[PDB]
């Protein structure tokens, strides 16, 4: 409706919601059948979309966001 | 199923996610960058995981981090 779309597509949501339950990023990439690399460049771009250097802190303002849930 | 931090563990934390550095924890805390790491390391073993993030997740859900 009248809500801006959330800041993370939904490739770089699935991503991070495997992240929080602490798979690796070949575990990611063999459960969501992409690449190792495709995986990287997700988790790249949300942070480069959050401004933050580290994936810790991506972890926490998408969690303040309400984008990603635990 | 509870890890128990220590005082300086703990304060790594609180700091790594208020978008801290090493090196500026590091300078915070007036101790080095190699024992702000040793604390973080420490801390993920005592925690059974195997990254910064993941360490602050787990944190998170046991309730020793407040964002």
């Amino acid at each position: 409706e009248f809500q801006s779309k959330p800041l993370l597509t939904k490739r770089e949501r699935e991503v991070f919601e495997l992240l929080v339950q602490d798979k690796t990023t070949k575990e990611i990439a063999s459960e969501l059948f992409i690449s190792e690399k495709t995986v990287r460049n997700h988790i790249s771009n949300a942070m480069q979309k959050l401004g933050v250097k580290g994936r810790s802190q991506a972890v926490v303002e998408l969690l303040r966001m309400g984008e990603l849930e635990l």
